[PDB]
């Protein structure tokens, strides 16, 4: 669409990345959008990437022998780029070995004997810088290349699995699990692609290690093996911790679910939780189960410190133990040490840093490739063989299995004729169609149908978009057909009713349009479609006496009756209309024919089936069950967000005060040592003396590293902040007003607790320690180098000031550019999940290519987004790395050319600078990862900032005059100036418009929306009684009652100050004792999963009890009739009378039978009220 600039790029511009400049600019000025970002390169296109690998895999399957392997397939054409970069990494890393030798010459140039050699001093230091630059230029493009290759791989690899998953055998589909299919492709996107770049190291590290170890001198002195053994013992020490981690993870991962599932319960039914008015027990209950999670997290975190720390303390341990044996014999020499130190730390890093990460990958990627290899071996859908036009379908003793599901069906169906089939709920209801379609395979028999076959399924689904797109669905628009079909489908009302008419957008499911309208548009496909055979499967789920006979009489008889039809339904009129009928019995045939023939077969069945007089008006589920019975019967980051994070725990400030002090002391001592010691070292030869300290001065990483007394409290003080910061959120969301809380719709609140809270709790505290640690090493190093050579400050100050500005520049565009990846990620799954549910239908209209094509475009958007980001980072790293060699070369070039006669201080300056490069890249690398994570905590603060909020003298009257709500929506019957004169201790009823916001009137009194007018308790305003004291009054018992996981003791009594006799005596008076007697442990029995296993009717009684436990003034009723029945209604009626006779009741009911019971009934419309006691005055308005 937008046309990408890399297409029209120059070899230099593409190498250094000149093309990002405008997109770098834009993002700094104005915020970016999906329309602004532009497409991927023509090379990187999913059609081109997949189609190649298809051919090369096809070759492996074509040569049909042994067992094809995708690794061997991909190898047929992915090596040419892989081995091209392969050398670049090796030659790019091999330059590191040369650096020691050139350092040694500078130590060889300078000593108290002989004059200070200038020429070599300068030109060899510069000559080092040449190699030092050369390392980057060769490594950078290769490193960036492998990411491009890794990205290029999986783009094909999702296409090749998707091609298969659209067409498999249907039997195996209900063997294979849903989570395995999704999670396999969900896990790979971010991790796999980035991970591929370090695979090469598997042979790089050994090839260097063997060369380095051999290149180390003192081969006669068997101590380089001891120096290797020092690296071995480090590996043992680390691995020992990895075993001790696992036991604690299993304890945490089990616990973390308990709160996460419970939060999902409590948050969804919040309206009740507030209506009862708890907010005290729900805190402490969560806090109690949190305790173990905090203890275990702390116990893990403190352990993990040593795993990171050991690497820092290693350098001094390995370096000393390597050299001090050589101290015994062979006197002492300075150029001997420095070279052997430099060679050590290369091998120390390359064995511990990346060698694990290389091996780590090949275990994963191969284990994953195994899963694809298994998956592609799975059995396939047999392609349709309808391509004939001899004669229509005729079967003969056909058997099938999923006790065979079908056993010897026989029907010689003649063309252009009508047919109907039905039976029990099972008994081969939906299966017989699948064999005609070709979804299920016939076990034995002869089935053969000519010409193309249409289909309409049981459960309908809607492709997201236009209505005509669903209806016409890969056809061309025409005059009459569409009109007559849409007219015949009973959508003439829905034609006029909708605003955009045919262009109305639809998505998600059945929220926008109703299940009835879904069932219409479902049928529209097959009715609009042209075919040789028509197959419907239970299209009349709805109980429409008009619609059923309208569409059956008008559409079929007039339009479709010339052509053949099969239908599954339960209507005697349709059965009597049909030419041929068929009845089943669990795979074996009951009978097929017509009622006149049936009268000469089973006259008792003929009569007793017909016995129901008013059969057409019976409910679908009812009459189906009657048939079932009778048949079987008969037969932007900010500076503040850090300040807030530190401001919680003061201990995080009080820990930082003395960890700064140690840096100044340990700097000062090294400055003193470098200045004071050196002269005596040279003077020693011309004893041990002070060489061993002079080693420790050089190892700046291991010098300023943090131990247990100095650094451990940092872990303790940080984790406490995540505990506190949790409380502030949970309390703030729980205690908040229902207005701004109502817009979000719980697809976002849980998301914070699931993902965002876990990353602040788990991944942050540890990750911060690196950022604190590494900065101290680099800052503390440079200053020691600075103090000795004053003019370094002028070299340092511009580069630092540049370096921060670069980061501010990259982050503003980058953070905005990155989120578009995570947004663009979501379509790819949504498109997969939806495609599975219509797998039967999507084949029937041969519409695979359309979806297979549509699938690519959702990838191409994502890969374009990703590719731009990934490069932008590569730029920043490259510019930042080059900016170091300036610092090195300037410092080095000036150092030797100083106003100082004594050059022995150079030996430190150059050596102690060279080692930082490894830490420098590593330090800036985390610097993005921290700053990105800091955006996540900011979301929690936004939630924390969200706004927030005795006796009755034997009385319980209510008459709230002048009540006006301020929600402005209540079923087109909003409360304005409301009033009623109902006496206390009287049962009351209520009515209004059919759909007048029946709920809103209740929660207006409970105060879950904005309200006006005074509301007095018999002359006692809320003035005295706050929101809790008010909510003590009303007894609520809604259609969706609230039960949570735990025992009935905890459900009935949250606070826990009621006696056992008190708990029983209320229960038996409510009428819920003998029903409970059957359960064990009195009332201590546990309930789970919302208490679904228990009975429906008693699930009200438990809440009705809860009110007697709670308080006595007023009760409410939100239409319980749907959850009521003859035996329950009478006890519910009588026990209520015996129980209360004090508190008022309000009952909203659309039915007439509830009107006979109560005293008075309101007939309420917007600004209109009326009610009377006596039946002549009461009923007259609502008589009809
Ligand atoms: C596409 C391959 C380009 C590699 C450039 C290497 C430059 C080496 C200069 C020392
Ligand atoms: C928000 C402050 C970030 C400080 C980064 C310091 C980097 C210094 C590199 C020499």
């Amino acid at each position: 669409m937008q046309r990408s600039p890399v297409e029209d790029a120059n070899c230099l511009s593409r190498y250094f990345f000149w093309w990002t400049n405008p997109i770098m600019r834009k993002g700094f000025k104005e915020k970016l959008r999906p329309s602004d970002v532009y497409q991927a390169p023509s090379q990187d296109a999913a059609d081109i990437l997949a189609e190649r690998l298809e051919k090369e895999w096809d070759r492996e399957v074509a040569s049909g022998k042994k067992k094809p392997s995708l690794l061997r397939a991909m190898a047929r054409c992915y090596i040419k780029p892989f081995l091209l970069f392969g050398f670049l990494l090796y030659i790019g890393e091999a330059t590191k070995t040369v650096q020691p030798q050139l350092l040694g010459r500078i130590i060889a140039s300078f000593d108290p004997a002989h004059e200070p050699e200038r020429a070599n001093g300068y030109f060899l230091a510069f000559g080092l810088g040449l190699l030092f630059t050369a390392r980057f230029l060769l490594l950078q493009p290769a490193m960036f290349g492998l990411h491009h290759l890794g990205m290029q791989i999986r783009i094909a690899l999702f296409s090749i699995i998707y091609k298969k998953t659209l067409k498999l055998s249907s039997r195996v589909l209900d063997k294979i699990s849903t989570g395995q299919l999704v999670s396999l492709m969900s896990a790979n996107l971010g991790k796999f692609d980035q991970s591929l770049g370090m695979a090469h190291f598997i042979w790089i590290s050994p090839l260097q290690c063997i060369l380095c170890t051999g290149l180390i001198w003192e081969l006669i002195d068997v101590n380089s093996f001891c120096a290797l053994a020092a690296i071995s013992l480090l590996g043992v020490l680390q691995a020992f911790l990895s075993h001790k981690m696992g036991p604690y993870k299993a304890q945490k991962v089990l616990l973390t679910n308990k709160r996460l599932a419970l939060t999902s319960e409590i948050m969804e039914n919040l309206h009740s939780v507030k209506a009862y008015g708890w907010e005290e027990i729900m805190e402490t209950l969560i806090k109690n189960i949190r305790q173990d999670e905090v203890k275990l997290t702390r116990k893990i975190g403190s352990l993990r410190y040593f795993y990171s720390s050991a690497y820092f303390f290693s350098a001094i341990f390995v370096i000393v133990a390597a050299v001090v044996p050589h101290a015994l014999s062979r006197g002492i020499n300075l150029r001997r040490i420095f070279t052997t130190l430099s060679y050590c730390m290369v091998l120390r890093m390359t064995v511990t840093r990346q060698l694990p990460g290389s091996i780590q990958m090949w275990y994963d990627t191969m284990r994953l490739i195994w899963k694809i290899e298994e998956f592609l071996s799975k059995e396939e859908y047999k392609l349709m063989e309808y391509d004939l036009s001899i004669t229509e379908l005729e079967l003969q003793d056909v058997t099938a299995s999923w006790a065979p599901v079908l056993k010897d069906i026989s029907l010689k169906l003649k063309k252009g004729e009508m047919l109907a089939v039905t039976g029990s709920m099972g008994s081969g209801k939906s299966s017989l169609l699948m064999t005609i379609l070709g979804e299920l395979v016939p076990s034995s028999g002869k089935i053969r149908h000519s010409g193309r076959i249409s289909y309409s399924s049981q459960t309908a689904w809607i492709m997201p978009g236009t209505i005509r797109d669903n209806i016409l669905f890969g056809l061309t628009y025409d005059e009459y057909r569409y009109k007559s079909v849409v007219k015949a489908c009973q959508l003439e009302e829905d034609l006029a009713a909708l605003p955009e008419k045919d262009k109305t957008p639809m998505a998600e499911g059945g929220l926008n349009l109703s299940g009835g309208q879904k069932a219409r548009v479902a049928l529209a496909r097959a009715v609009y479609r042209d075919a040789d055979l028509y197959l419907l499967d239970a299209p009349f789920t709805h109980l429409d006496i008009a619609t059923e006979k309208e569409i059956f009489d008008k559409c079929l008889c007039k339009l479709m009756a010339s052509k053949t039809r099969i239908l599954v339904t339960n209507k005697i009129e349709h059965l009597k209309r049909a030419d041929k009928i068929l009845l089943l019995h669990n795979g074996e045939s009951f009978f097929y024919g017509t009622f006149p023939e049936l009268q000469s077969e089973r006259p008792d069945f003929s009569s007793l089936l017909l016995g129901l007089e008013a059969y057409d008006n019976i409910s679908a589920e009812r009459r189906c069950s009657i048939l079932t019975e009778t048949l079987h019967r008969v037969s932007t980051t900010k500076w503040n967000t850090y300040v807030r994070y530190v401001s919680n725990n003061k201990s995080l400030l009080y820990v930082l005060i003395f960890i700064l002090f140690i840096a100044a002391i340990e700097i000062a001592g090294s400055v003193a040592g470098i200045f004071l010691i050196t002269d005596e070292l040279w003077r020693e030869e011309h004893t041990s003396s002070y060489y061993i300290l002079y080693i420790y001065v050089a190892t700046s990483e291991s010098l300023l590293a943090m131990g247990f007394f100095r650094g451990l409290p940092f872990v303790h003080t940080t984790i406490t902040i995540s505990k506190k910061l949790h409380q502030k959120m949970l309390h703030a969301v729980l205690s908040a007003p229902m207005s701004v809380l109502n817009t979000m719709k719980t697809g976002r609140i849980m998301n914070r607790f699931t993902k965002d809270m876990a990353t602040i709790d788990d991944m942050l505290p540890l990750l911060m320690f690196d950022f604190v640690q590494l900065t101290v090493v680099v800052v503390g190093c440079i200053l020691v180098v600075s103090i000795v050579r004053p003019y370094i400050f002028l070299a340092a100050t511009p580069l630092a000031i540049i370096f921060i500005v670069m980061r501010k520049y990259f982050l503003r565009t980058g953070q905005q550019l990155k989120q578009l990846e995570t947004e663009a990620r979501s379509p790819i799954f949504s498109h997969l999940i939806m495609s599975l549910k219509g797998l039967w239908t999507i084949r029937a209209f041969e519409r695979q290519a359309y979806f297979e094509a549509l699938f690519h475009k959702t990838l191409n958007t994502h890969t374009a987004t990703w590719f731009l980001y990934l490069s932008t980072l590569r730029w920043f790293l490259f510019r930042a790395d080059i900016l170091f060699v300036f610092f090195f070369t300037l410092a080095a070039w000036i150092a030797v050319g100083t106003n100082q006669d004594k050059p022995g201080e150079i030996g430190i300056i150059i050596c102690l600078a060279m080692l930082i490069l490894g830490t420098f890249q590593w330090c800036v690398a985390t610097s993005i990862a921290v700053d990105g994570m800091m955006r996540s905590v900011d979301r929690v603060f936004k939630f924390i900032d969200l706004p927030s909020e005795s006796s009755w003298p034997h009385r319980g009257q209510i008459e709230v005059r002048n009540l006006t709500v301020k929600y402005t929506e209540a079923g087109h019957a909003v409360l304005k100036n409301l009033s009623f004169s109902a006496e206390g201790r009287q049962r009351v009823g209520i009515l209004g418009r059919t759909g007048s916001g029946k709920s809103s009137l209740f929660n207006a009194l409970l105060k879950l929306v904005y309200t006006d007018g005074e509301i007095s308790i018999d002359g006692v305003n809320w003035n005295k009684m706050p929101l809790q004291k008010w909510r003590k009054a009303f007894g609520v018992v809604p259609q969706k009652v609230f039960i949570f996981t735990g025992p009935l003791r905890m459900n009935l009594d949250p606070y826990g100050c009621h006696s056992d006799e008190e708990l029983w005596r209320v229960a038996e008076e409510v009428g819920l004792k003998t029903v409970i007697e059957q359960f064990p442990d009195k009332l201590d029995f546990q309930l789970e999963y919302g208490g679904y296993v228990l009975s429906n009717g008693h699930k009200q009684l438990i809440c009705l009890a809860r009110s007697i436990l709670s308080g006595a003034r007023i009760l409410l009723l939100d239409e319980p009739s749907a959850h009521l029945d003859p035996v329950t209604i009478k006890v519910l009626k009588k026990t209520l009378r015996q129980s209360f006779s004090t508190c008022t009741i309000l009952l909203s009911e659309h039915k007439v039978e509830p009107l006979l019971e109560c005293q008075s009934f309101l007939m309420m419309d917007k600004g209109q009220v009326k009610t009377y006691d006596s039946i002549q005055k009461l009923l007259n308005e609502t008589s009809h």
